[PDB]
Order: C-alpha cells, then structure tokens, then sequence
C-alpha cells in the first residue's frame, strides 16, 4: 500500500505526459505517489523530497520536466535511489533541450533517461517495474505477462 | 562471484568508453561479466545473450554502442531485466546519432539511457549499483560511502 | 504472383507513411507483401522474417520505423537481401531520430536509406523497382514509362 | 571484366572515403569503374555519364560527395538504374550537410543513402553486392561467405 | 518587357513560397518569368534553361526548392549569371535540409542564399533588384523609394 | 574589498573558461569571490551559497558549467539576485547541451545566459559590470573607458 | 514615473511574445516604455535609441527579435546599459536561429539571453527587476513577494 | 583602380577565411578594398561605411563574420547595394551560429549568403564577379574563361 515509486513532475503542464507513467504503474498494481515538484520554483521542496525518499520506503523515482529540465538530475543529487528522467516535449525545441538537460549528467550522479514525451513516461514506469521485479516475484510475473501481451498483440499486417 | 550485471558492447572500439563502467562495478565490488556482442554482426548471439540473462542470474544489463546504436534496444527487446544504454561517441556526429538511436525507444521497451561517452558508462555502472543496492544492504552502504566521498572530495575553490 | 518485395513496418502508426510504398509497387505491378513487424515488440518475429526472406523468394525488403528506428538495420542483420529503410517522421524530433537510427549503420551491414516520411516510402518502392528491373525486362519497361511520365507531367509554370 | 558498378565522386578529396567502396567491390570480385565527376564543375559530364550508364552495362551506381552533395541526386535524375549515395564527411558540419543533401530526395527520384564517411562507402559497395547477388549465384555465394565470416570474426570479449 | 529575372521552382508546391518573389518583382516593375523546373524530375529542362538564360537576356536567376534542394546549385552549374537560392520550408526538417543543400556550395559555383521560406523568396527578389539597380537608374530610384517606405512605415510602438 | 560578485563553477575543469570572467572583474576593479560549487556533487553547498548570497553582500552571481549544466539555474532558484550563466564548452556536443541546459529556464526563474566558452565568461563579467555601474559612478566611468578603448582599438584593415 | 526599463522588439509580430515582459514589469510597478525598433528596417532609430538610453534615465533594456535576431546585440553595441535579449520563436527554426543570433555574442559586448519565447520575455522582465532591486528597497520587497508567491503557489500534486 | 567591391570582416581572425575572397577578386582583376569593421565594437564605423558605400562607388559588399554574425545584416540595413555574407567558421558551433545569424534575414533586408568558411569566401567573390560581369563585357569574358577552365581542369579519375 505504501508507495515504492515516486512520480514527480516540474508542473501541472507536464501531467499530460507523466499521466502515462501513472497509468502504467497502476496497471501493474505498483503502489506509488504522484506529485508536482519544481526544481526552480520549489527547490527546498525538491531537496526535502529527494533526501527523505529512501527513508519513506521509495525504491525508484520517476522525474519529468521540460526545457532546462533539471528536476531529474537535482533529485538524483540528493538521493541514492535510482532516478529515471522523462524529457517532456517543449514547445519550441520539441524536448531536445529537455533531453540534453537530463541525459548529459556528468559522471557521479546518474539519471536513467527515457524517450521524449509520452513514450518515455510510459517506459519510465516499465523500467521502474523491471527494477522492482528483481525482488518482487508476484510483480515479476505480472510484468512478464504485460510484456508477453504486448508482443502477442502486435498485428501481423496493417489495417 | 556469479555475475549480477552484464556489460556488453558492439565492438572493441567501444571498450575505451565502457571500461569506465567495468572499473566502477569492480570498485563497488559488484560481480559482473564484460562481453562484445554485435547487434548487426552477431544478432543471434545477442538474442541468446539477452533471452537467457535472467535465468543466468543477471539483474541488470549495461549495453554500449555508437552510431546507429541498436545493441541496447534489441537487448531490451529480448530480456525482461532493466537495460541501461551508453551512447558511445561517434566520429562525425559526436554521439548524437548514438544518443537518439538509444534513448528514443517507443513505448513498451525501455532503455535507461546515460550521457554520451565516459561519463555515461560510469553513470550506467552507478545506476546499476543504485538498483542492486535496493536489495543488498552491504552494497547500499558501499554506494552511500562512495556518494558521500564524492561530495566531500569537491574542492571549495579552483587552482587559478 | 509470389511476393518479390516485402514491406515491413514497426507499427500500424507507420501505415500512413508506408502505404505510399505499397501503392507504388501495386502501380508497377510488383507482387509484394505488407506486414507489421516490430524490432522491439516482436524481435523473434523479425528474426524469423529476415532469416527466411530469401528462401521465400523475396528479392528486396523495404522496412519503415520511427524514433529509435532499428527495424531496417536488424532486418539487414539477418538477411543477405538488400534492405531499404524508410525513416518515419516522429512526433517530437520529426524523423531526425528515425533517420540517424537507420542511415548511420556501421560498415558490414547496409541499409539503403530514403527520405523521411511519405517521399521516402514512395522512393523505397521505386528503388526496389529499379533493382528488380535489372533482371525483369517487362518491369524495366514499366519503370521507364513511369519515370518518363513523371518527367513529362511536370508543368512548365505554376498555377 | 566489363564494369557492372560505377563509383563516382565529386573530387579527389572524396577518394579517401570512396576507396573503401572500391576495395570492397574488388574483394567480392565485382567488376567496376571509378571516376571523378563533379555535379557543379562538370554538369554535362555527369549528365552524359548517368544517361549512358545502363546502355554501357552498369547495373548500380555508387556516388559520393560532401557539403551540398548533389552528385548522387543528379545522377539518379538521369539514370533509371539504382543509385546509392555516400555522404562524405565535411569539415565544418561533419557530413550533416552531406547527409541531408543526399537522403532528402523528394518522391520520384530515389537515392539509397548510406552512413557518413568510410562506413557508408563500404556499405554502399556491400549494398551494391547484395543487389547484384540477386541474379548472380556465384556472387551470392561469395557475399554469403563474406557475411558469415564477418559474423564468425566477432570476438566474445574485449581486450581490457 | 523581356524578362531580366527568371524565377524557377522545383514544384507547384513551392509556389506558396515563391509567389512572394514574383509579387515583389512585379511591385518594382521588373520584367520577369516564373517557371517550374525540377532538378530531379526535369534535369534536361533545367540544363537547357540554365545554359540559355544569358543568351535570352536574363540577368539574375532566383531558384527555390525544398528537401534535397539541388535546383539553385545545378542551375548555377550551367550559367555564369548570378543565381539566388530560396530554401523552401520542408515538412519534417523545416527547411534545414533545404538550407544546407543550397548554401553549402563548394568553392567555384556560388548560390547567394536567402532565408528559409517566404522571407527568403521576398529577399531574393529584393536582392535581384539591388543587382539590377546597379545599371538601371529608374529601377535604382524605385528600389530606394521601396527601402525608404519600409523604414518609414515601421510603427514606433506595438498595438 | 568585500565581494559584490560571486563566480561559481561546477568543477576545476571549468576554470580554464571562467578565469576570463575573474580576470575581467579584477581589470575593472570589481571585488569578487571565485569558488567551485557542484550542483550535483554538493547540492547543499549550492543551496546555502545561493540562499545566503544577498545577505553576504553579493549583488550578482556568475555561474559556469558544462554538459547538463544545472548550476546557474539551481543557483537562481535559491537567490533573488540576478544570476548570469556561462555555458562551458562540452567535449561531444561542443557546449550545445551546456547552452540549452542553461538558457531554457521556464518562466519565473531567470538566468541571463552568455556565449559558449571564453567569450561568454568574459561577457558575463562585463554584463555584471554594467549592472553594478548603474549605482556606482566610479565603476561606470571605468566601464565607459573600457568600452571606448575597445572601440578605438579595432584596426581599420587586416594583416594580409 | 519616468521609464527605467526599455522594452524594444523588432516588429509588431514579436508583440505576442514581448507582451509578457510588459505585463510582468507593470505587475511589479516598474515604470517602462514599450517600443518597436527594427535593427534592419530602422537601423538609425536603433542607434539613436541605444545611444541616448542612459541619458534618458533607462537602467536596463529588454530587446526581443526572431530569425537573424540582431536587435539585442546591436543595441548593446551602442549602450553601456545591461541589455537582455529575448529570442522570439521563428516559424521554421523555432527560435534556434533567434537564440544563436543573440547568445553567441563575442567577448566585449554582452547580451544576457533568456529562453526562447514567452518564458524568456517574462524572465527578461524578472531579470531586469532583480537588477533594479539592487538599488530600490521597495521594489526589492515587491520582487521578494513575487518570488515567494510563485514558490508557495505551486500545487503539491497534479489535477 | 577605384574599388567596386568592398570586403569587410569583423576581426583579424576572420582574415584567414576572407583572404580567399580577396585573392579571387584580384585574380579576376576586380578593384576592391579590404577592411575590418566590427558591428559590435565599431557600430558607427559600420553605419558610415555601409551608408556611404554607393556614393563612394562600391557596387557590391562582401561581409564576413563568425558566431553571432551581425556584420552582413547590419551592413545591408544601411546600404541599398547588394550585400553578400560569408559565415566564418566558429570554434564551438562550427559556423552554424554564423550561418543562421547571417542567412535568416527577415523580409525587406537581403543578404546573399554563401557557404561556411573558405568556400563561402571564394564563392562570395565569384558571386560578386557574376554581378559585375552583367555590365562589364571585359570582366564577363574573364569570368567565362575562369569558369570554363575550372570545368576543363576536373580530372576524370582519382589518384588511388
Ligand atoms: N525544469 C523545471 C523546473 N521546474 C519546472 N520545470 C519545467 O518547466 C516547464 C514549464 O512549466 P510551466 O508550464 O508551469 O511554466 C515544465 O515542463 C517543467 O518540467
Ligand atoms: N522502432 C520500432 C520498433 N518497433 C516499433 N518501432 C517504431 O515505434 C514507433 C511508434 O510505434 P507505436 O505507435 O505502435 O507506439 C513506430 O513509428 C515504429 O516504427
Ligand atoms: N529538389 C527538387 C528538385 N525538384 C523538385 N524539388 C523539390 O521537391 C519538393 C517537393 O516536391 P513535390 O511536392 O512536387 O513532391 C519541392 O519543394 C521542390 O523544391
Ligand atoms: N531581426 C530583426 C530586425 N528587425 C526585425 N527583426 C525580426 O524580424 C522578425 C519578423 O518580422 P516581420 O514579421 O515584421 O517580417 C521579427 O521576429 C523581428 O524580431
């Protein structure tokens, strides 16, 4: 019941994208929390969230932001937990700024980065699941079923 | 000493970059294997490697490649384990082709991507360590110690 | 009657683009098959398709995918047949990711890459035709007519 | 020994890259010619070359150029044969201008484009070989042998 | 009455852009012709057009094309006349491919390149005018008036 | 001699670039401090530095970093003072990652960004000087003199 | 009452973007002027504006332009005052041309550059405010309140 | 020998590139002047130069600069003469910033832009020559001869 994954996003505007991570976790029955945490507008809220994440029982953090997307990196700066970053597609640069701001982390503080947009949000949740599955047999089985269904469902020819 | 992390790379030329992931895993005392698997030259070798990773005891796979880097993505397609991708810097496009070829995975098959080059390889190892640390108290302490040392080792001013 | 060209695409979403390759082949009366094969979601389906392509009588394979577009490259990894890649325009990066993921193949396993989008799909079919025309006199004549009509039809001034 | 593949390049400076296509065709015993044809400096030479390629017995044309690389595209405009383009790495833009100038052909006139640089030149030759192999059993066996050797030659682990 | 400027474009689809060059020339009363000439679909039409341009009395050629935009460069390859290139905005790459295909001409055969899109088409006509004005006093005066009106008309504050 | 400008950088490797900002401030006689603060390795050090800048007497902060450059942005998040960012050139992406990571701040938290590399560091110092000059007549005269000298020092023709 | 900040933009078309800088300054009660000044269409208007800015009592200049956005740089060339540049999102290149034309100023003449688009316009006004706050206690207090409200207002979770 | 073409550049560092335009004009016997005019460091010098170009007898202006290259555009803003811009290759962005800063002129003030670097400088001179040739029969013949020689000088095959 207690969340094992924390989904944080820099703004309400990122929800359209991050909701895909939320849906996936719920689908796999992975207890999680979904919050808005701005690296620039609420820096202390972020520091506190990242510092206490482990203590609170969180295993993985999924962070999404657009533009100069510093949320994932700064969260990883304060936590030893694995942090997965989702580049939100920005208006002008289409997430290229989001992508480079997240993936190009110097050695020492990692952020496992996923694709720009909804696909990345969905994959961040799937990656968090594959991580949790390493020590949760029941979830490991549900994830196997999910992957098997994805594979089996692909049509053989276009409509 | 059975391996729990597998480091794979498209070619010997990728080793200059991937050796950083290897060194870091060893530093944190994380048993691992290091191999060369070409997605394009040895596709069946990759299929078998990725497909049997979980049963062989691996928990995380770190895959590095450059240019049209398909190794990480195709590895993830065959394993249910988390796959971390390292974009190896390419000659002409400086790893931008490597980066986009790895990170832009469509929904359903994730690849946790790290920075282009050495930093990405080192961070892939650290990311793998933070994953393993979730269920290994001894490793968790070693990683915490490693992180705390990195922080304490930063100088307060530059050598002018 | 048996297909000599195989058109494969990573998803139904690629059909809007790949249908242009299908239309062109039908126009030139080139027997072909059109399938959905995902490099990531159906990896074994792809391995089997590429391995047996030659045995089945296929001469050329046209593969289209977007984003981290690995379909063309991985298909070429398993077949000795010429593989032509069509970069599908992605939402965020407009096919730049699709393009680099396909064209930047290291030495040893080639993929003849065409333009991003519909133009590339149409040209992949025309390129496959020009290849088949080398050993099919009737098709060679139909292709010559097609090229001649394209040239002759261009207006002399804009409307 | 009549040529069945024609390798053309915009200038002597392109040879460093295109020699890889030449070497590979010779390796697979594919008769070919190698020339310099400038789309901008010798437009009529290009027109005549491309226009008469088929009647001269050529089956495939490999064209390489850098910067605003129009050689492949203009060659394709004058021949009905398949034209393969090799983006030669440029000084400032590292072949990105070469790549986009070649691959972005509008509908109606195709250019099968390969990677920027040496890899693209080698792959253009291999692509040409896979095309010729469709109607040449002897070459088909040589290519199959070449591909099988590439696969078998990949090492299982890196030299650390 | 005889055209002194030739506006050529690779396709009817480029007209939306090149019409701005046409309008500007008409505005300055510069006799010109507007044609469709495809470098790839009508290569011989282009060779002939460029070869005979000077003989026909043309002074400047404005050429527009998108994607692998080879029209300007190949036209300049056959004529000694100044050739101005207009990168047409492409669907996927927004004219970046058009721009690089035109501006990156190696030494020896120049193409004076203008901005991507309508602005470039308008400026190609203005540049052609500034060239013609060097030997046409009446046009030089009309161009001076045009520039003076542009400058004088800029509002002092936004509405 | 109390500092009114603070120059901070992510690492010693940034000094090669940031020394230009330091040199220019000293040239214009602007008291300042120069430190290394890592946004990722010493996040709490950064928080404290940025948070206390105003009370410590600083008027402007110049922050430089490369790659995923978060130092300037996070500094601005904790201080109400104007923060100027210098994109340090990165190995693979040549500072493009540095540039976009710094300049693309969302509405609400500004970072006045300068050019990639040495020019940006020098201009950050000059921008800081033009800010301080608004309420420091002596500095205003020194800056005016500096600008007038730059203008007068430009040669009329090149050495051929 | 006399303006202490000058907002200039290359065209009426930039107003949709620059109005955000205007709104912010008015919100913080910072006396300012808002004008249209084209670096290319009204070069002398710009030279005069920049030359006399300081004499007129202006403290900071916010300049916005798109495409080959030279307005900020050329304004800084004529004034000792701090000049802040706002890259306006261009149609084709989405402000990447605007951004590079503004931020890449060689050493000697700076332009503090903000993000592409509305965010940058809003931040240019906030940056100008943080500069003015250094010598205006009342404004410093209003800016502190503004920042505090921004931070306090961020929701804890998405809707 | 009165100059009919004016070559201007932002700094001495631009000369390495712009010397190619100078050499070509001299080769074609086109009287010209070569100066350094900084749009940012000597704005009034630029205004006066561009404003008086036509009355001084100039017919074409070739302007070269790198980075945020405003020299060509601002020159065009003050003269009614055709202005040709040469993007000088920049350190970090390899002339991409130079290119976009020059070519992307909005409607109303044109700058005929050439390739990044040496090729662009040479082509700017050739473009200027083709403009002057329209009303100078002697120069027209010299240019025709120059073009015909370039064509005839292209080798038929590479040195392998
Ligand atoms: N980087 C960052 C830090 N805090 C918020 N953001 C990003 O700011 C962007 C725009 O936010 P908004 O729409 O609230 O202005 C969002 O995508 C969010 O990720
Ligand atoms: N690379 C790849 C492998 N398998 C599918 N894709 C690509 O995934 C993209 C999005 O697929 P979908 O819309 O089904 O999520 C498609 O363009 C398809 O080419
Ligand atoms: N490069 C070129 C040569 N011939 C035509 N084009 C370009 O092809 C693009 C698309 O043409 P269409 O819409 O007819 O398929 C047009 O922008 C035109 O400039
Ligand atoms: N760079 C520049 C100089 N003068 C105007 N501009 C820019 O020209 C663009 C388009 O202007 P318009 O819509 O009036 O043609 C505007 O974004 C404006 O910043």
């Amino acid at each position: 019941s207690a969340p094992v994954v924390g989904i944080i996003m820099g703004s309400q505007s990122d929800w359209e994208t991050m909701r895909h991570a939320d849906a996936l976790l719920t689908e796999l029955e992975i207890p999680h929390e979904t919050l808005i945490v701005s690296a620039h507008r609420t820096p202390d809220r972020l520091a506190d969230y990242a510092r206490t994440a482990a203590e609170r029982g969180l295993n993985v953090i999924i962070a999404g932001a657009g533009g100069a997307a510093h949320l994932p990196g700064m969260c990883a700066a304060w936590t030893r937990l694995p942090v997965l970053g989702v580049p939100v597609e920005s208006r002008a640069l289409k997430g290229m700024d989001s992508l480079l701001s997240i993936v190009q982390m110097p050695g020492g503080v990692p952020v496992g980065t996923l694709a720009i947009g909804a696909s990345g949000a969905k994959n961040a949740a799937l990656l968090a699941a594959s991580i949790l599955a390493l020590y949760n047999p029941a979830l490991a089985a549900r994830l196997e079923t999910w992957r098997a269904l994805q594979t089996a469902s692909v049509p053989n020819s276009p409509i």
